[PDB]
């Protein structure tokens, strides 16, 4: 049975939990809380299951896969239904473009011990500028790719990266007023079951 | 005919040019120099080119694709031969894991709009630490995935991200002695034609 190594409000592991929920794969979560006295990701316990020192990893089918997006595409390739990528290559590129922008273009610029090394004073204003310049970019894309959801009228890998990123912007008190397509898409997905049963307000690494 | 927007030492456009060369797609490059006069990256010309203000964008088949890895996977799906991804889904995940680690995990901590923010003095100590902690992670993945190349004995998308990242490490005078699998694989790819005709010293945005 699949095992996932995750951090309850880690944006990137929420992505995998949504994908597991959408595919209907039962999975065990193994907590690793990442900031309690340098967290268990500076445990050099977690730093060679996946040497990147970070979230997530999925053991499945007798292998271990790191990187949220690589895991999600693995699940897409091996459990097709329901599809997380459209069939048309041109729209698949919109999905990957958007997810890469969030996963590689926005999230790295706001990751947390990115901002332990910033200097506490500049932690937030750098994450805010990062999310605003990204959301400035993203809204612009979604206004032509989006339909009901980020790409068209089906939930895709792009939406799995949207919801956790929008959750961070709110945590950083970033004003989504300028971003109506992002806001609207986010509301429509948060009413779906798989974005709820996976929510950081619904997961394992988690005290009272 | 396909148009690509690139910058001489831009790592992520070097990735796309390697994939075009491997796929045998002749393409026009259009330079956009990203440091000349605040660079062509802060031109709000280039900032809806690719809305995240960065390299690359590929015009092809009547659409616009941003994000190197999203462009590469489009090229893989629409020009199958030669494969940039193995057929076995388990091996596709190692490719994707490695590529995401370089593209989203290593380069974002040392990119140009990264260390505008650092401050002149610790620019270089930070980029070196980022690459060393990333390559420390990467070398260990490569020790079970690698064969002749990053994954097995065929060139994959993982190798297209390796070569430009290794170029970054060398520019930052990062000592590759601890990383023998990376150096060996990098040399074996550097003798291949598609990693040459794409090489920075073989592209358009060209002063002396």
């Amino acid at each position: 049975k699949p095992i996932l190594y995750s951090y309850f409000r880690s944006s990137c592991s929420w992505r995998v939990r949504i994908a597991l929920a959408l595919k209907g794969i039962d999975y065990k979560t193994v907590p690793i809380n990442l900031i309690k006295d340098r967290g268990q990701q500076f445990s050099k316990d977690f730093q060679a299951l996946n040497p990147m020192k970070q979230v997530p990893t999925l053991k499945i089918d007798g292998i271990t896969i790191h990187q949220s997006l690589a895991i999600i595409e693995y699940l897409e390739e091996t459990r097709p239904t329901p599809r997380l990528l459209p069939q048309d290559p041109k729209k698949r590129a919109s999905v990957r473009m958007i997810s890469d922008l969030i996963a590689g273009g926005i999230q790295p610029l706001q990751n947390l011990s990115v901002l332990k090394q910033v200097g506490e004073e500049m932690q937030l204003t750098w994450a805010q500028n990062a999310i605003t310049c990204g959301f400035n970019a993203l809204e612009q894309i979604l206004q032509s790719t989006a339909g009901i959801y980020c790409v068209g009228d089906e939930v895709t890998m792009a939406d799995l990266c949207l919801v956790p990123q929008v959750a961070n912007a709110e945590r950083f008190k970033v004003d989504l007023t300028p971003y109506p397509t992002i806001s609207s898409i986010n509301k429509r997905l948060l009413v779906l079951e798989a974005f709820q049963v996976s929510h950081p307000c619904r997961q394992p690494d988690t005290p009272t």
